[PDB]
């Protein structure tokens, strides 16, 4: 019953309910799967996750998690820019692809791929919602969304740069 999801995550013709609800279309299976399991075992405990995903995840078994992961991964069209213009695309592009050395900000593409397509456990960011990206970078920077990799990666990202990388990524 994907309509246990689509109310919020939207549907082929409707975006997600709010900027903080990430698009799922085309997200990699292993990633989707990891998140759903994290929500289920509460390992991903950032605020929005606790509030809007622990509940629904609690009613998911290994089989459904995988079924769902598969479903959204195949969804078409994969998560795309809504068309809403976000300032900083250029800035964010340089950050995503080149990172910022003196600020010790890693080049995002090394893990998220040449253009935010991601791969397996490394999530696609291309086409993700602007607010959602900023929100997750905030959670990673905050430490409220626990992930050794991203907690370390987000350590030096400022709110301003989060917006740039978000603008860029959500425009893809
Ligand atoms: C069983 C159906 C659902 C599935 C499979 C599902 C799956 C997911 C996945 C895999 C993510 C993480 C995406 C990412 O990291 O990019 C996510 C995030 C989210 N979902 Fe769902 N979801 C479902 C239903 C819902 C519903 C019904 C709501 C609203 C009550 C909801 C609200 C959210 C929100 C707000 C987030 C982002 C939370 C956060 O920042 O941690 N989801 N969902
Ligand atoms: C400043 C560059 C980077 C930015 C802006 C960035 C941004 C993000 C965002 C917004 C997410 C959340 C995706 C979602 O919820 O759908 C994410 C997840 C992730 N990123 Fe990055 N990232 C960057 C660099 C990296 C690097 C260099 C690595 C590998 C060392 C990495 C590994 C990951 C992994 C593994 C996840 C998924 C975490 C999980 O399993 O829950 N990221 N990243
Ligand atoms: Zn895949
Ligand atoms: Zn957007
Ligand atoms: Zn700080």
């Amino acid at each position: 019953v994907s309509s246990d999801c689509m109310v919020c995550h939207g549907m082929t013709g409707r975006d997600t309910l709010y900027p903080i609800v990430p698009r799922l279309a085309g997200q990699h299976k292993s990633y989707m799967e990891a998140q759903l399991k994290a929500y289920k075992d509460h390992s991903r405990a950032d605020q929005n996750g606790e509030i809007y995903m622990w509940p629904v995840a609690q009613a998911l078994d290994s089989a459904k998690i995988t079924a769902l992961a598969d479903y959204f991964n195949a969804q078409k069209p994969p998560m795309q820019s809504s068309g809403i213009k976000h300032a900083g695309a250029k800035e964010g592009k340089a950050i995503f692809n080149q990172g910022v050395t003196n600020e010790q900000i890693p080049a995002c593409m090394e893990c998220h791929g040449s253009d935010g397509q991601g791969a397996g456990p490394f999530p696609r960011l291309a086409g993700q919602r602007y607010g959602y990206i900023i929100q997750q970078l905030t959670y990673f920077h905050n430490g409220t969304r626990v992930n050794t990799l991203m907690n370390q990666i987000a350590k030096n990202i400022t709110v301003a740069q989060m917006k740039d990388v978000a603008a860029y990524l959500s425009s893809l």
